[PDB]
């Protein structure tokens, strides 16, 4: 039985470019001029937006937006934590989504049997292999997974038989 993996990863190194471009892109904007404003990535993990008010960290969204889609990541990964603003400015936390928790998995399952398809899925870790009878179930989920309404940014890899 044919099988693979669904996957929801992001490359290390392009997350820590498209970081530095950001960086970089800040020191060439003129709305920025001398302004105390940086992206910070925590552990490969957290982005960390840092500026003097909300206006300005909204704007940086954008920067970091067009910066990871550059880089080919999937900016849907990306969950955005509430603006704070004290004193010293605003501050906002990016979390870089990675990993199929048990919550999506098993939302990942129940859509898969939904389509009444041809396959067997099954949690391993925070991936998701999918085992069908034959090559062309496979990419009917992957077809339909492709297709689907979720929150996270699907990859598919580990194919083997």
């Amino acid at each position: 039985m044919p099988s693979f993996d669904v996957i929801s990863e992001v490359d290390k190194h392009e997350l820590t470019n498209a970081v530095d471009q950001a960086n970089r892109e800040l020191d060439t904007r003129f709305d920025f001029k001398g302004v105390e404003a940086k992206f910070e990535l925590e552990d490969g993990k957290v982005i960390n937006q840092s500026a003097p008010s909300d206006f300005q960290v909204k704007q940086m969204t954008d920067i970091l937006r067009a910066r990871l889609l550059a880089r080919g990541i999937d900016v849907r990964c990306l969950e955005f934590g509430d603006v704070e603003t004290n004193l010293a400015g605003a501050r906002q936390k990016v979390t870089v989504k990675q990993g199929i928790e048990q919550k999506q998995a098993k939302q990942l399952v129940a859509k898969l049997k939904e389509a009444k398809l041809k396959v067997e899925a099954q949690i391993n870790g925070d991936k998701l292999r999918v085992t069908g009878k034959k090559r062309d179930d496979l990419q009917d989920a992957i077809a339909v997974l492709k297709k689907a309404d979720f929150e996270l940014p699907l990859q598919f890899d580990n194919f083997r038989d």
